[PDB]
């Protein structure tokens, strides 16, 4: 019980939306933020991440498995269409 | 098999994208990484690449086959044009 | 033959590796300009061995002079304006 912010922008938009998903932070996945989407496939999605040997990154993730990288309950992601 | 990760930058952005490449860093090509991408009309690419005498440096790569440079899994590029 | 010239700009981290079709032994920095296509008025420092001294690095204007080379390699800072 919980939820996640989702700062998200689309394509070459300057100012992204923040919508919040009733899925805590701790288990977020790419699944979960697409039902919400519900984005014509085949959009590619990246997130602000940490790489363990460079630094920040926007790390494309395309298994909706994975968990999002998330900081003090936020994720933010760039979407390509 | 295997996967290699690539961190690239395009022309003068701050924070590069992270892409895993499905094929294993003992053996991925610049045509392997341009694949992923498509390029321009003619970018041309650099690598984080390691010099013998000197140490670090940005190694302009155009040959399609040329082996990228790699360090645990990873390889950093930036683009121009 | 070829020369590997190593080269930042500016307070560049990370210098950029170029190869030029001059060898080692006749290297100038006009030959180094030509591959540039000088930037203009910038400044070029080389890492130069004074006799007296030891390591520096030696600012170099004139285009027929020869460049500071070891095992094949030079490597440079340049100033602009």
């Amino acid at each position: 019980m919980g939820e996640t912010k989702v700062i998200y922008h689309l394509d070459e938009e300057e100012t992204p939306d923040l919508v919040k998903i009733p899925v805590p932070a701790e288990r977020i996945t790419l699944g979960d933020f697409k039902s919400v989407l519900q984005r014509p496939a085949g959009a590619k999605y990246f997130f602000k991440s940490m790489d363990q040997d460079f630094g920040v990154v926007k790390e494309e993730i395309s298994d909706d498995n994975a968990r999002l990288p998330c900081f003090n309950g936020r994720v933010v992601s760039w979407l390509v269409s």
